[PDB]
């Protein structure tokens, strides 16, 4: 079935935040935390709910969120588990901040 308008165009964010024009700074937001692979052996710990955008993409192709609001929550949960994990001086908060400057402009334009 067809995506409301609203998740169309959240659908439309989601691929912007994936494409080159962005990828200096969202490239760490791309695929799961490898906590192990990483020798961050204390993540899990911290962190109780991961997100990242490839997990956003399959459940918005999946259908799973019913509304924008949805969608929202877990891109701005991606964020938040970034800005709980690292110090606020951390190289990879710096470009969370940035990424979401593109996210939250661009949300606000919803029709
Ligand atoms: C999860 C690990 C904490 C953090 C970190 O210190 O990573 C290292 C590898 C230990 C330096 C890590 N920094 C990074 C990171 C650190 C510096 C720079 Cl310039 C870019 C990304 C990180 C890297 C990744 O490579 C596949 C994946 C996820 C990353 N990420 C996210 C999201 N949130 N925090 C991080
Ligand atoms: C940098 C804050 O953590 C998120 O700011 C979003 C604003 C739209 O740039
Ligand atoms: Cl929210």
């Amino acid at each position: 079935g067809k995506l409301s308008e609203q998740l169309k165009h959240c659908n439309g964010i989601l691929k912007e935040l994936l494409s080159k024009k962005h990828a200096a700074y969202a490239w760490p937001f791309y695929k799961p935390v490898d906590a192990s692979a990483l020798g961050v052996h204390d993540y899990h710990d911290i962190i109780k709910h991961p997100m990242d955008l490839s997990t956003v993409k399959r459940k918005m192709e999946n259908r799973d969120y019913r509304d924008a609001q949805e969608f929202a929550a877990d891109v701005r949960l991606m964020f938040s588990n970034c800005y709980k994990y690292n110090p606020p001086d951390h190289d990879v908060v710096a470009m969370a901040r940035k990424l979401q400057d593109v996210f939250e402009f661009r949300y606000a334009k919803m029709p």
